[PDB]
Protein backbone atom coordinates (compact mmCIF):
# COMPACT_ATOMS: atom_id res chain seq x y z
CA UNK A 1 0.00 0.00 0.00
CA UNK A 2 1.48 3.19 -1.15
CA UNK A 3 1.97 5.81 1.73
CA UNK A 4 1.28 9.54 0.96
CA UNK A 5 3.14 12.38 2.08
CA UNK A 6 2.32 15.76 1.70
CA UNK A 7 4.91 18.54 1.81
CA UNK A 8 3.72 21.66 2.76
CA UNK A 9 5.00 24.89 2.70
CA UNK A 10 5.07 29.28 2.13
CA UNK A 11 6.31 30.23 -1.18
CA UNK A 12 9.87 29.08 -1.66
CA UNK A 13 10.75 27.55 1.38
CA UNK A 14 12.07 25.08 -0.48
CA UNK A 15 9.76 22.03 -1.30
CA UNK A 16 10.42 21.29 -5.26
CA UNK A 17 14.46 21.45 -3.69
CA UNK A 18 13.78 18.97 -0.95
CA UNK A 19 11.16 16.76 -2.96
CA UNK A 20 13.66 16.47 -5.64
CA UNK A 21 16.48 15.42 -3.03
CA UNK A 22 14.00 12.74 -1.96
CA UNK A 23 12.94 11.55 -4.90
CA UNK A 24 16.98 10.49 -5.77
CA UNK A 25 17.49 8.66 -2.57
CA UNK A 26 15.42 5.70 -3.09
CA UNK A 27 13.58 3.57 -5.75
CA UNK A 28 10.77 2.98 -3.29
CA UNK A 29 10.23 6.81 -3.41
CA UNK A 30 8.18 8.99 -5.92
CA UNK A 31 7.28 12.62 -6.18
CA UNK A 32 4.14 14.17 -7.49
CA UNK A 33 5.64 18.06 -8.41
CA UNK A 34 2.82 20.34 -8.13
CA UNK A 35 1.15 21.76 -11.04
CA UNK A 36 1.04 25.19 -10.84
CA UNK A 37 5.19 25.29 -9.97
CA UNK A 38 5.20 23.32 -13.34
CA UNK A 39 3.08 26.11 -15.32
CA UNK A 40 5.76 28.24 -13.42
CA UNK A 41 8.41 26.75 -16.01
CA UNK A 42 1.04 20.43 -23.15
CA UNK A 43 -2.44 21.77 -23.43
CA UNK A 44 -2.43 22.09 -19.26
CA UNK A 45 0.81 23.61 -19.26
CA UNK A 46 -0.47 25.87 -21.97
CA UNK A 47 -3.81 26.45 -19.84
CA UNK A 48 -1.75 27.31 -16.68
CA UNK A 49 0.64 29.60 -18.60
CA UNK A 50 -2.12 31.48 -19.92
CA UNK A 51 -4.33 31.39 -16.19
CA UNK A 52 -1.03 32.13 -14.34
CA UNK A 53 -0.31 35.58 -16.54
CA UNK A 54 -3.68 36.61 -16.64
CA UNK A 55 -3.89 36.09 -12.60
CA UNK A 56 -0.92 38.15 -12.28
CA UNK A 57 -3.19 40.98 -14.42
CA UNK A 58 -6.60 40.73 -12.89
CA UNK A 59 -6.74 38.48 -10.00
CA UNK A 60 -10.19 39.10 -8.99
CA UNK A 61 -11.03 38.40 -12.86
CA UNK A 62 -9.53 34.92 -13.27
CA UNK A 63 -9.22 33.44 -8.91
CA UNK A 64 -11.50 31.06 -9.41
CA UNK A 65 -10.83 29.79 -12.58
CA UNK A 66 -7.05 29.44 -11.38
CA UNK A 67 -7.84 27.72 -8.39
CA UNK A 68 -10.57 25.36 -9.98
CA UNK A 69 -7.19 24.24 -12.70
CA UNK A 70 -4.53 23.82 -10.21
CA UNK A 71 -6.53 21.88 -8.05
CA UNK A 72 -8.50 19.52 -11.08
CA UNK A 73 -4.65 19.75 -11.96
CA UNK A 74 -3.45 18.48 -8.87
CA UNK A 75 -6.16 15.66 -8.38
CA UNK A 76 -5.18 14.39 -11.71
CA UNK A 77 -1.62 13.93 -11.53
CA UNK A 78 -1.92 13.20 -7.87
CA UNK A 79 -4.39 9.92 -9.11
CA UNK A 80 -1.66 9.29 -12.00
CA UNK A 81 1.13 8.35 -9.76
CA UNK A 82 -0.69 6.75 -7.48
CA UNK A 83 -2.09 4.21 -10.39
CA UNK A 84 1.00 4.46 -12.14
CA UNK A 85 4.04 3.72 -9.96
CA UNK A 86 5.65 2.27 -7.29
CA UNK A 87 3.69 -1.15 -8.22
CA UNK A 88 7.03 -3.08 -7.47
CA UNK A 89 8.73 -1.26 -4.69
CA UNK A 90 8.87 -2.83 -0.87
CA UNK A 91 8.03 0.37 0.77
CA UNK A 92 6.35 2.64 -1.20
CA UNK A 93 6.07 6.46 -0.78
CA UNK A 94 4.85 8.89 -2.96
CA UNK A 95 5.37 12.25 -1.68
CA UNK A 96 3.03 14.83 -2.65
CA UNK A 97 4.29 18.99 -3.69
CA UNK A 98 1.32 20.48 -1.72
CA UNK A 99 -2.42 18.52 -1.36
CA UNK A 100 -5.68 19.57 -1.92
CA UNK A 101 -5.72 21.04 1.03
CA UNK A 102 -3.17 23.50 0.70
CA UNK A 103 -5.56 24.92 -2.48
CA UNK A 104 -7.99 25.15 -0.65
CA UNK A 105 -7.40 26.10 3.17
CA UNK A 106 -4.07 28.36 2.40
CA UNK A 107 -4.37 29.70 -1.82
CA UNK A 108 -8.26 29.70 -2.56
CA UNK A 109 -8.91 30.95 1.18
CA UNK A 110 -6.37 33.61 0.66
CA UNK A 111 -7.98 34.94 -2.63
CA UNK A 112 -11.52 34.79 -0.78
CA UNK A 113 -10.11 37.20 2.04
CA UNK A 114 -8.68 39.36 -0.35
CA UNK A 115 -11.79 39.87 -2.52
CA UNK A 116 -10.45 38.32 -5.64
CA UNK A 117 -13.51 35.62 -5.10
CA UNK A 118 -16.60 36.89 -4.24
CA UNK A 119 -18.70 34.65 -1.62
CA UNK A 120 -20.48 33.25 -5.09
CA UNK A 121 -17.21 32.19 -6.18
CA UNK A 122 -15.84 30.83 -2.62
CA UNK A 123 -18.93 28.78 -1.98
CA UNK A 124 -18.90 27.37 -5.33
CA UNK A 125 -15.21 27.01 -5.24
CA UNK A 126 -15.34 24.92 -1.66
CA UNK A 127 -18.46 22.78 -2.88
CA UNK A 128 -16.60 21.51 -5.79
CA UNK A 129 -13.71 21.13 -4.03
CA UNK A 130 -16.13 19.39 -1.45
CA UNK A 131 -17.53 16.76 -4.06
CA UNK A 132 -14.71 16.44 -6.11
CA UNK A 133 -12.34 15.24 -2.82
CA UNK A 134 -15.35 12.89 -1.31
CA UNK A 135 -15.71 10.70 -4.46
CA UNK A 136 -10.57 9.17 -1.66
CA UNK A 137 -7.48 7.63 -2.74
CA UNK A 138 -5.46 10.55 -2.03
CA UNK A 139 -6.39 10.36 1.63
CA UNK A 140 -2.68 11.45 3.57
CA UNK A 141 -0.61 8.96 5.62
CA UNK A 142 1.59 12.30 6.69
CA UNK A 143 2.09 15.76 6.05
CA UNK A 144 6.05 17.02 6.10
CA UNK A 145 5.69 20.72 6.85
CA UNK A 146 9.17 22.93 5.70
CA UNK A 147 9.04 25.57 7.88
CA UNK A 148 10.60 28.86 6.94
CA UNK A 149 10.29 32.57 8.05
CA UNK A 150 8.90 35.21 5.74
CA UNK A 151 11.83 36.72 5.06
CA UNK A 152 13.76 33.34 4.21
CA UNK A 153 10.79 32.48 1.66
CA UNK A 154 11.58 36.37 0.30
CA UNK A 155 15.11 35.90 0.18
CA UNK A 156 13.91 32.32 -2.07
CA UNK A 157 11.91 33.88 -4.31
CA UNK A 158 14.80 36.25 -5.35
CA UNK A 159 17.54 33.47 -5.61
CA UNK A 160 15.16 31.48 -7.73
CA UNK A 161 14.51 34.48 -9.67
CA UNK A 162 11.37 34.02 -11.59
CA UNK A 163 10.10 37.48 -13.04
CA UNK A 164 6.71 37.37 -12.36
CA UNK A 165 6.89 36.79 -8.31
CA UNK A 166 9.70 39.61 -8.41
CA UNK A 167 7.08 42.00 -6.82
CA UNK A 168 5.68 39.69 -4.54
CA UNK A 169 5.40 41.56 -1.35
CA UNK A 170 6.74 40.19 2.43
CA UNK A 171 2.97 40.95 3.56
CA UNK A 172 1.57 38.13 1.31
CA UNK A 173 4.33 35.54 2.73
CA UNK A 174 3.75 36.94 6.11
CA UNK A 175 -0.44 35.79 5.85
CA UNK A 176 0.63 32.33 4.25
CA UNK A 177 3.21 31.96 6.75
CA UNK A 178 0.14 32.33 9.36
CA UNK A 179 -2.13 30.27 7.72
CA UNK A 180 0.79 27.31 7.75
CA UNK A 181 1.13 27.40 10.91
CA UNK A 182 -2.38 27.74 11.86
CA UNK A 183 -2.82 24.43 10.09
CA UNK A 184 0.33 22.48 10.57
CA UNK A 185 1.75 24.02 13.97
CA UNK A 186 -1.37 24.79 16.41
CA UNK A 187 -3.79 22.97 14.13
CA UNK A 188 -6.30 25.83 15.13
CA UNK A 189 -7.45 25.69 11.30
CA UNK A 190 -10.67 24.02 11.15
CA UNK A 191 -11.25 21.61 7.79
CA UNK A 192 -13.76 19.81 6.20
CA UNK A 193 -11.85 17.28 6.33
CA UNK A 194 -11.84 14.82 9.70
CA UNK A 195 -8.97 12.97 9.77
CA UNK A 196 -6.50 16.10 8.98
CA UNK A 197 -7.22 16.44 12.74
CA UNK A 198 -5.22 13.23 13.41
CA UNK A 199 -3.16 13.04 10.55
CA UNK A 200 0.97 13.06 11.48
CA UNK A 201 2.80 16.03 10.67
CA UNK A 202 6.30 16.50 11.20
CA UNK A 203 7.82 20.19 10.70
CA UNK A 204 11.41 20.84 9.64
CA UNK A 205 13.40 24.35 10.32
CA UNK A 206 14.69 24.52 6.28
CA UNK A 207 15.78 28.44 7.45
CA UNK A 208 19.42 27.25 7.11
CA UNK A 209 20.18 26.36 3.40
CA UNK A 210 19.97 22.36 3.04
CA UNK A 211 21.05 21.59 -0.97
CA UNK A 212 24.31 20.76 0.12
CA UNK A 213 23.63 19.55 3.97
CA UNK A 214 20.23 17.37 3.90
CA UNK A 215 21.24 13.91 5.52
CA UNK A 216 19.91 15.43 9.32
CA UNK A 217 16.49 16.00 7.38
CA UNK A 218 16.08 13.24 5.37
CA UNK A 219 17.09 11.05 8.79
CA UNK A 220 13.97 13.22 10.43
CA UNK A 221 11.89 12.01 7.41
CA UNK A 222 12.95 8.27 7.42
CA UNK A 223 11.90 8.31 11.44
CA UNK A 224 8.78 9.96 10.71
CA UNK A 225 8.18 7.20 7.80
CA UNK A 226 9.17 4.38 10.22
CA UNK A 227 6.20 5.88 12.66
CA UNK A 228 3.15 5.53 10.12
CA UNK B 1 -29.17 -2.70 -13.83
CA UNK B 2 -30.62 1.02 -14.24
CA UNK B 3 -31.15 2.06 -17.58
CA UNK B 4 -30.16 5.76 -18.38
CA UNK B 5 -32.04 7.93 -20.72
CA UNK B 6 -31.72 11.54 -21.17
CA UNK B 7 -34.34 13.97 -22.65
CA UNK B 8 -32.87 16.86 -24.94
CA UNK B 9 -34.55 19.80 -26.31
CA UNK B 10 -34.20 23.20 -27.08
CA UNK B 11 -35.24 25.45 -24.67
CA UNK B 12 -38.82 25.46 -23.45
CA UNK B 13 -39.20 22.34 -25.90
CA UNK B 14 -41.27 20.94 -22.70
CA UNK B 15 -38.40 18.75 -21.19
CA UNK B 16 -39.48 19.14 -17.55
CA UNK B 17 -43.41 18.99 -18.57
CA UNK B 18 -42.53 15.78 -20.36
CA UNK B 19 -40.59 14.43 -17.54
CA UNK B 20 -43.13 14.95 -15.14
CA UNK B 21 -45.65 13.23 -17.20
CA UNK B 22 -43.12 10.25 -17.17
CA UNK B 23 -42.52 9.93 -13.68
CA UNK B 24 -46.21 9.94 -12.61
CA UNK B 25 -46.44 6.88 -15.01
CA UNK B 26 -44.53 3.90 -13.45
CA UNK B 27 -43.12 3.19 -9.95
CA UNK B 28 -40.02 1.85 -11.93
CA UNK B 29 -39.71 5.14 -13.42
CA UNK B 30 -37.12 8.11 -12.02
CA UNK B 31 -36.16 11.44 -12.95
CA UNK B 32 -33.20 14.03 -12.89
CA UNK B 33 -34.21 17.24 -12.91
CA UNK B 34 -31.67 19.43 -14.16
CA UNK B 35 -30.19 21.58 -11.52
CA UNK B 36 -30.06 24.98 -13.98
CA UNK B 37 -34.12 24.68 -14.14
CA UNK B 38 -34.12 24.10 -10.79
CA UNK B 39 -32.28 27.24 -9.92
CA UNK B 40 -34.58 28.90 -12.08
CA UNK B 41 -37.49 28.51 -9.48
CA UNK B 42 -30.33 25.04 -0.51
CA UNK B 43 -26.53 26.30 -0.91
CA UNK B 44 -26.53 25.41 -4.42
CA UNK B 45 -29.84 26.72 -5.14
CA UNK B 46 -28.46 29.99 -3.83
CA UNK B 47 -24.96 29.42 -5.71
CA UNK B 48 -26.99 28.36 -8.41
CA UNK B 49 -29.93 31.68 -8.50
CA UNK B 50 -26.82 34.00 -7.66
CA UNK B 51 -24.50 32.59 -10.90
CA UNK B 52 -27.44 32.74 -13.25
CA UNK B 53 -28.44 36.32 -12.73
CA UNK B 54 -24.56 37.25 -13.40
CA UNK B 55 -24.87 35.65 -16.43
CA UNK B 56 -27.59 37.78 -17.38
CA UNK B 57 -25.82 40.70 -16.16
CA UNK B 58 -22.38 39.82 -17.79
CA UNK B 59 -22.24 36.22 -19.89
CA UNK B 60 -18.55 36.98 -20.79
CA UNK B 61 -17.69 37.41 -16.68
CA UNK B 62 -19.89 34.40 -15.61
CA UNK B 63 -19.83 31.92 -18.40
CA UNK B 64 -17.00 29.51 -17.23
CA UNK B 65 -18.42 29.30 -13.61
CA UNK B 66 -21.68 28.99 -14.27
CA UNK B 67 -21.03 26.11 -17.33
CA UNK B 68 -18.71 24.31 -14.73
CA UNK B 69 -20.76 24.86 -11.72
CA UNK B 70 -23.96 23.41 -13.91
CA UNK B 71 -22.29 20.45 -14.94
CA UNK B 72 -21.06 19.62 -11.50
CA UNK B 73 -24.12 19.75 -9.89
CA UNK B 74 -25.75 17.41 -12.66
CA UNK B 75 -23.44 15.00 -12.51
CA UNK B 76 -23.55 15.33 -8.40
CA UNK B 77 -27.83 15.03 -8.88
CA UNK B 78 -27.32 12.33 -11.46
CA UNK B 79 -25.10 10.02 -9.54
CA UNK B 80 -27.17 10.72 -6.66
CA UNK B 81 -30.19 9.31 -8.12
CA UNK B 82 -28.40 6.27 -9.81
CA UNK B 83 -27.01 5.33 -6.34
CA UNK B 84 -30.15 6.11 -4.05
CA UNK B 85 -33.41 5.04 -6.23
CA UNK B 86 -34.91 2.17 -8.41
CA UNK B 87 -33.04 -0.63 -6.18
CA UNK B 88 -36.35 -2.77 -5.96
CA UNK B 89 -37.09 -1.81 -9.54
CA UNK B 90 -38.54 -4.31 -12.14
CA UNK B 91 -37.48 -2.17 -15.63
CA UNK B 92 -35.70 0.37 -13.60
CA UNK B 93 -35.30 3.41 -16.10
CA UNK B 94 -33.58 6.85 -14.64
CA UNK B 95 -34.81 9.85 -17.24
CA UNK B 96 -32.09 12.68 -17.40
CA UNK B 97 -33.64 16.19 -17.73
CA UNK B 98 -30.55 16.79 -20.28
CA UNK B 99 -27.11 15.57 -19.80
CA UNK B 100 -22.92 16.39 -19.46
CA UNK B 101 -22.93 16.39 -23.02
CA UNK B 102 -25.81 19.46 -23.80
CA UNK B 103 -23.64 20.67 -20.95
CA UNK B 104 -20.56 21.00 -23.42
CA UNK B 105 -21.80 20.38 -27.04
CA UNK B 106 -24.92 22.76 -26.81
CA UNK B 107 -24.60 25.49 -24.36
CA UNK B 108 -20.81 25.89 -23.17
CA UNK B 109 -19.55 25.75 -27.00
CA UNK B 110 -22.82 28.03 -27.74
CA UNK B 111 -21.33 30.18 -25.22
CA UNK B 112 -17.41 30.04 -26.40
CA UNK B 113 -18.79 30.70 -29.66
CA UNK B 114 -20.33 33.83 -28.81
CA UNK B 115 -17.04 34.94 -27.54
CA UNK B 116 -18.75 34.53 -23.62
CA UNK B 117 -16.03 32.25 -22.78
CA UNK B 118 -12.29 33.38 -24.15
CA UNK B 119 -10.23 29.86 -25.84
CA UNK B 120 -8.62 29.20 -21.76
CA UNK B 121 -11.69 29.04 -20.39
CA UNK B 122 -12.82 26.78 -23.19
CA UNK B 123 -9.92 24.79 -23.28
CA UNK B 124 -10.22 24.49 -19.36
CA UNK B 125 -13.93 23.55 -19.41
CA UNK B 126 -13.30 20.82 -21.77
CA UNK B 127 -9.81 19.35 -20.03
CA UNK B 128 -12.33 19.34 -16.79
CA UNK B 129 -15.12 17.90 -18.78
CA UNK B 130 -13.09 15.36 -19.84
CA UNK B 131 -11.55 14.18 -16.75
CA UNK B 132 -14.67 14.89 -14.83
CA UNK B 133 -16.40 12.62 -17.22
CA UNK B 134 -13.64 9.58 -18.04
CA UNK B 135 -13.87 8.82 -13.70
CA UNK B 136 -18.46 6.31 -15.77
CA UNK B 137 -21.15 5.01 -14.11
CA UNK B 138 -23.45 8.06 -16.02
CA UNK B 139 -23.48 7.07 -20.07
CA UNK B 140 -26.90 6.69 -21.84
CA UNK B 141 -28.80 3.96 -22.56
CA UNK B 142 -30.35 5.66 -25.08
CA UNK B 143 -31.40 9.59 -25.75
CA UNK B 144 -35.42 11.17 -26.33
CA UNK B 145 -34.95 14.30 -28.45
CA UNK B 146 -38.01 16.34 -27.79
CA UNK B 147 -38.04 18.51 -31.21
CA UNK B 148 -39.55 21.75 -31.50
CA UNK B 149 -39.39 24.64 -33.48
CA UNK B 150 -37.34 27.68 -32.59
CA UNK B 151 -40.73 29.81 -32.45
CA UNK B 152 -42.43 27.19 -30.71
CA UNK B 153 -39.67 26.96 -28.03
CA UNK B 154 -40.26 31.21 -27.91
CA UNK B 155 -43.52 30.85 -27.64
CA UNK B 156 -43.26 28.51 -24.92
CA UNK B 157 -40.53 30.57 -22.78
CA UNK B 158 -43.47 33.26 -23.50
CA UNK B 159 -45.98 30.56 -21.45
CA UNK B 160 -44.00 30.02 -19.13
CA UNK B 161 -43.68 33.47 -18.01
CA UNK B 162 -39.93 33.70 -16.31
CA UNK B 163 -38.95 37.34 -16.23
CA UNK B 164 -35.11 37.34 -17.09
CA UNK B 165 -35.92 34.86 -20.06
CA UNK B 166 -38.39 36.71 -21.80
CA UNK B 167 -35.51 39.05 -23.56
CA UNK B 168 -34.31 35.63 -25.28
CA UNK B 169 -34.13 36.16 -28.95
CA UNK B 170 -35.22 33.96 -31.81
CA UNK B 171 -31.76 33.68 -33.04
CA UNK B 172 -30.33 32.42 -29.45
CA UNK B 173 -33.33 29.35 -30.14
CA UNK B 174 -32.06 28.87 -34.03
CA UNK B 175 -28.51 28.89 -32.66
CA UNK B 176 -29.21 25.99 -30.45
CA UNK B 177 -31.48 23.98 -32.71
CA UNK B 178 -29.02 23.71 -35.15
CA UNK B 179 -26.81 21.82 -32.65
CA UNK B 180 -29.36 20.00 -31.55
CA UNK B 181 -30.17 18.77 -35.14
CA UNK B 182 -26.58 18.18 -35.77
CA UNK B 183 -26.11 16.60 -32.86
CA UNK B 184 -28.74 14.10 -32.04
CA UNK B 185 -30.95 14.18 -35.87
CA UNK B 186 -27.92 14.70 -38.50
CA UNK B 187 -25.66 13.30 -36.12
CA UNK B 188 -22.89 15.03 -37.95
CA UNK B 189 -21.96 16.51 -34.35
CA UNK B 190 -18.17 14.87 -33.25
CA UNK B 191 -17.91 14.77 -29.51
CA UNK B 192 -15.04 13.53 -27.44
CA UNK B 193 -17.68 10.31 -25.86
CA UNK B 194 -17.32 7.45 -28.84
CA UNK B 195 -20.08 5.38 -27.88
CA UNK B 196 -22.54 8.54 -28.34
CA UNK B 197 -22.20 8.04 -31.94
CA UNK B 198 -24.14 4.53 -31.74
CA UNK B 199 -26.89 5.26 -28.51
CA UNK B 200 -29.70 4.81 -29.77
CA UNK B 201 -31.99 8.31 -30.11
CA UNK B 202 -36.04 8.74 -30.33
CA UNK B 203 -36.96 12.02 -31.65
CA UNK B 204 -40.62 13.00 -30.81
CA UNK B 205 -42.01 15.91 -32.56
CA UNK B 206 -43.60 18.25 -29.69
CA UNK B 207 -44.93 21.09 -31.67
CA UNK B 208 -48.32 20.15 -30.99
CA UNK B 209 -49.17 20.92 -27.11
CA UNK B 210 -48.76 17.63 -25.33
CA UNK B 211 -50.13 17.95 -21.93
CA UNK B 212 -53.50 16.63 -22.00
CA UNK B 213 -52.65 14.18 -24.68
CA UNK B 214 -49.28 12.37 -24.41
CA UNK B 215 -50.38 9.04 -24.78
CA UNK B 216 -49.00 9.01 -28.10
CA UNK B 217 -45.50 10.16 -26.84
CA UNK B 218 -45.22 8.04 -24.00
CA UNK B 219 -46.09 4.53 -26.17
CA UNK B 220 -43.25 5.34 -28.76
CA UNK B 221 -41.24 5.65 -25.34
CA UNK B 222 -42.13 2.48 -24.11
CA UNK B 223 -41.60 1.28 -27.45
CA UNK B 224 -38.45 2.74 -27.49
CA UNK B 225 -37.15 1.47 -23.89
CA UNK B 226 -38.02 -2.35 -25.21
CA UNK B 227 -35.40 -2.60 -27.87
CA UNK B 228 -32.35 -1.24 -25.76
C1 LIG C 1 3.85 32.97 -6.33
C2 LIG C 1 2.40 33.29 -5.99
C3 LIG C 1 1.54 33.06 -7.21
N1 LIG C 1 0.12 33.38 -6.97
C4 LIG C 1 -0.76 32.50 -6.52
N2 LIG C 1 -0.52 31.22 -6.48
C5 LIG C 1 -1.62 30.55 -5.95
C6 LIG C 1 -1.59 29.12 -5.82
N3 LIG C 1 -2.73 28.44 -5.71
C7 LIG C 1 -2.67 27.11 -5.62
N4 LIG C 1 -3.81 26.44 -5.45
C8 LIG C 1 -1.46 26.45 -5.65
C9 LIG C 1 -0.33 27.22 -5.82
N5 LIG C 1 0.88 26.68 -5.90
N6 LIG C 1 -0.39 28.54 -5.88
C10 LIG C 1 -2.69 31.34 -5.64
S1 LIG C 1 -2.36 32.98 -6.06
C11 LIG C 1 -0.32 34.68 -7.28
C12 LIG C 1 -0.51 35.59 -6.25
C13 LIG C 1 -0.98 36.87 -6.53
C14 LIG C 1 -1.13 37.83 -5.42
C15 LIG C 1 -0.08 38.07 -4.55
C16 LIG C 1 -0.20 38.94 -3.49
C17 LIG C 1 -1.40 39.59 -3.28
S2 LIG C 1 -1.49 40.72 -1.93
O1 LIG C 1 -2.28 40.13 -0.90
O2 LIG C 1 -0.16 41.17 -1.70
N7 LIG C 1 -2.33 42.02 -2.48
C18 LIG C 1 -3.43 42.55 -1.65
C19 LIG C 1 -4.39 43.30 -2.55
N8 LIG C 1 -3.70 44.38 -3.27
C20 LIG C 1 -4.64 45.12 -4.12
C21 LIG C 1 -2.58 43.84 -4.05
C22 LIG C 1 -1.60 43.08 -3.19
C23 LIG C 1 -2.49 39.38 -4.15
O3 LIG C 1 -3.64 40.08 -3.91
C24 LIG C 1 -4.87 39.67 -4.53
C25 LIG C 1 -2.34 38.50 -5.21
C26 LIG C 1 -1.26 37.21 -7.84
C27 LIG C 1 -1.05 36.31 -8.87
C28 LIG C 1 -0.59 35.03 -8.60
C29 LIG C 1 -0.44 34.05 -9.70
C1 LIG D 1 -32.69 30.38 -20.82
C2 LIG D 1 -31.24 30.52 -21.25
C3 LIG D 1 -30.37 30.77 -20.03
N1 LIG D 1 -28.95 30.94 -20.37
C4 LIG D 1 -28.09 29.95 -20.44
N2 LIG D 1 -28.35 28.75 -19.99
C5 LIG D 1 -27.26 27.92 -20.22
C6 LIG D 1 -27.32 26.54 -19.79
N3 LIG D 1 -26.19 25.86 -19.63
C7 LIG D 1 -26.27 24.59 -19.20
N4 LIG D 1 -25.14 23.89 -19.10
C8 LIG D 1 -27.49 24.01 -18.92
C9 LIG D 1 -28.60 24.81 -19.06
N5 LIG D 1 -29.83 24.36 -18.79
N6 LIG D 1 -28.52 26.05 -19.52
C10 LIG D 1 -26.19 28.51 -20.81
S1 LIG D 1 -26.48 30.19 -21.05
C11 LIG D 1 -28.49 32.26 -20.59
C12 LIG D 1 -28.29 32.70 -21.89
C13 LIG D 1 -27.80 33.98 -22.12
C14 LIG D 1 -27.63 34.44 -23.51
C15 LIG D 1 -28.69 34.34 -24.40
C16 LIG D 1 -28.56 34.74 -25.72
C17 LIG D 1 -27.35 35.24 -26.16
S2 LIG D 1 -27.24 35.76 -27.84
O1 LIG D 1 -26.46 34.81 -28.56
O2 LIG D 1 -28.57 36.11 -28.23
N7 LIG D 1 -26.38 37.15 -27.83
C18 LIG D 1 -25.28 37.31 -28.80
C19 LIG D 1 -24.30 38.33 -28.25
N8 LIG D 1 -24.96 39.61 -28.00
C20 LIG D 1 -24.01 40.61 -27.50
C21 LIG D 1 -26.09 39.44 -27.08
C22 LIG D 1 -27.09 38.42 -27.58
C23 LIG D 1 -26.26 35.36 -25.27
O3 LIG D 1 -25.10 35.89 -25.76
C24 LIG D 1 -23.88 35.73 -25.03
C25 LIG D 1 -26.42 34.95 -23.96
C26 LIG D 1 -27.51 34.79 -21.04
C27 LIG D 1 -27.73 34.36 -19.74
C28 LIG D 1 -28.21 33.08 -19.50
C29 LIG D 1 -28.38 32.60 -18.11
O1 LIG E 1 18.02 25.11 1.00
C1 LIG E 1 17.70 25.77 0.00
C2 LIG E 1 16.38 25.71 -0.45
C3 LIG E 1 16.05 26.46 -1.57
N1 LIG E 1 16.97 27.24 -2.18
C4 LIG E 1 16.58 28.02 -3.33
O2 LIG E 1 15.39 28.73 -2.94
C5 LIG E 1 14.54 28.82 -4.09
C6 LIG E 1 13.18 28.23 -3.76
O3 LIG E 1 13.20 26.81 -3.58
P1 LIG E 1 12.07 25.92 -4.30
O4 LIG E 1 11.90 26.36 -5.63
O5 LIG E 1 12.40 24.47 -3.95
O6 LIG E 1 10.84 26.43 -3.37
P2 LIG E 1 9.30 25.91 -3.36
O7 LIG E 1 8.57 27.08 -3.98
O8 LIG E 1 9.29 24.67 -4.26
O9 LIG E 1 9.00 25.75 -1.86
C7 LIG E 1 15.25 28.08 -5.22
O10 LIG E 1 15.89 29.05 -6.01
C8 LIG E 1 16.23 27.16 -4.53
O11 LIG E 1 17.33 26.76 -5.34
C9 LIG E 1 18.28 27.28 -1.69
O12 LIG E 1 19.13 27.97 -2.26
N2 LIG E 1 18.60 26.53 -0.63
O1 LIG F 1 -47.01 20.54 -24.61
C1 LIG F 1 -46.68 21.53 -23.94
C2 LIG F 1 -45.36 21.63 -23.50
C3 LIG F 1 -45.01 22.75 -22.75
N1 LIG F 1 -45.92 23.71 -22.48
C4 LIG F 1 -45.51 24.87 -21.72
O2 LIG F 1 -44.31 25.36 -22.36
C5 LIG F 1 -43.46 25.87 -21.32
C6 LIG F 1 -42.11 25.17 -21.40
O3 LIG F 1 -42.15 23.79 -21.02
P1 LIG F 1 -41.03 23.23 -20.01
O4 LIG F 1 -40.85 24.14 -18.94
O5 LIG F 1 -41.39 21.77 -19.77
O6 LIG F 1 -39.79 23.32 -21.06
P2 LIG F 1 -38.26 22.81 -20.86
O7 LIG F 1 -37.51 24.12 -20.74
O8 LIG F 1 -38.27 22.01 -19.56
O9 LIG F 1 -37.98 22.09 -22.18
C7 LIG F 1 -44.17 25.63 -19.99
O10 LIG F 1 -44.80 26.84 -19.65
C8 LIG F 1 -45.17 24.53 -20.29
O11 LIG F 1 -46.28 24.49 -19.39
C9 LIG F 1 -47.23 23.58 -22.96
O12 LIG F 1 -48.07 24.45 -22.71
N2 LIG F 1 -47.56 22.49 -23.65
NA1 LIG G 1 12.88 7.44 -6.32
NA1 LIG H 1 -42.14 6.96 -11.05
Amino acid sequence: RIKKISIEGNIAAGKSTFVNILKQLSEDWEVVPEPVARWSNTMEQKNGGNVLQMMYEKPERWSFTFQTYACLSRIRAQLASLNGKLKDAEKPVLFFERSVYSDRYIFASNLYESESMNETEWTIYQDWHDWMNNQQSLELDGIIYLQATPETCLHRIYLRGRNEEQGIPLEYLEKLHYKHESWLLHRTLKTNFDYLQEVPILTLDVNEDFKDKYESLVEKVKEFLSTL
